[PDB]
């Protein structure tokens, strides 16, 4: 679809057999959803944004459908104050940015 | 144009008589600009992202240019670590998400 940008581009995400809401964000390197149950091994990493550093759980090679497009990467988990979807993710989907 | 996101859509900015980069980003409400000494009146505020809170300073009806696209609207400025251009410009040079 093309997505207009006078509301946050929100969508619905399916991760680990879970529906959730996560906001598409091309000012992200990362994905980084917040904490969760996940399945498999993790390892800890650091993040750093706007405000300073988190501590996250990196999860590789995740299974995650974004607004019925399948990608499979690096999904980060810990204290982000929103779901967001990063460039790792949103070239698998190939998104881009147009205008 | 149509910027993919391999890479940080890093873009050139002129304003306050300044050229200057600055991310597209989605994930951005508003407008967030490094430290700059800007002219005219503000207002104190607080933003909030990975890591926690800085402080800033909101400047409004302020003009800007995204790569020979026009837009004027409120600017927040200070210690941000990335320029980023936030949905209230993003919208007013016609940018969407697509895929
Ligand atoms: C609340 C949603 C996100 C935070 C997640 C908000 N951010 C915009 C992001 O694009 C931010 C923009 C950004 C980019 C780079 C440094 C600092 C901030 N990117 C970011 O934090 O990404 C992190 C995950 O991937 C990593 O790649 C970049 C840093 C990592 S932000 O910079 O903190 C931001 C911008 C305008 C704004 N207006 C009101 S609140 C507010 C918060």
């Amino acid at each position: 679809p093309q997505i207009t940008l006078w509301k946050r581009p929100l969508v619905t995400i399916k991760i680990g057999g879970q529906l959730k809401e996560a906001l598409l964000d091309t000012g992200a390197d990362d994905t980084v959803l917040e904490e969760m149950n996940l399945p498999g091994r993790w390892k800890p990493k650091m993040i750093g944004g706007i405000g300073g550093f988190i501590k996250v759980r990196q999860y590789d090679q995740i299974l995650i459908e974004i607004c019925g497009h399948k990608a499979i990467g690096t999904v980060l988990v810990g204290p982000t104050p929103v779901n967001v979807i990063g460039r790792n993710l949103l070239t698998q989907i190939g998104c881009t940015l147009n205008f």
